């Protein structure tokens, strides 16, 4: 019984699935960080000339 | 089994599906919590800018 | 025994989930830190520039 076929579907389906996750997880991150990127040289310069 | 391959195959598609969605909304939230921690931050440093400037005279 | 392919699916799917979560929780810390070093290199700079 095909319980191989069945298996090897399940892997395949799965790694894709990790694979997806992941980048739009770090997509989110990246989003995220740049927020506070923006943030950061806006304060960067600030201090560049409030010195 | 033959066939009910499908239905095996079908299972599998609504779980990994779920198990997607579950991953991404987790990891989101460990985002959001840390970005907060780095948010919270800049807010008083911003502020300490923004005193350690406005004192001239 | 959709049983057994069903049952391989769970166990599969449940280990892929924490697997995408550990390496999106690692790429965010790696961001992290890339940002807490540059509030650091910053804070430094406005307790002297508070001369």
């Amino acid at each position: 019984h095909t319980l191989k076929t069945a298996n090897s579907y399940t892997d395949v389906t799965v790694s894709n699935s990790t694979k997806k996750a992941i980048r739009e997880s770090n997509q989110y991150t990246d989003h995220k960080f740049h927020q506070l990127d923006n943030r950061l040289d806006k304060l960067d310069t600030r201090v560049d000339k409030g010195l």
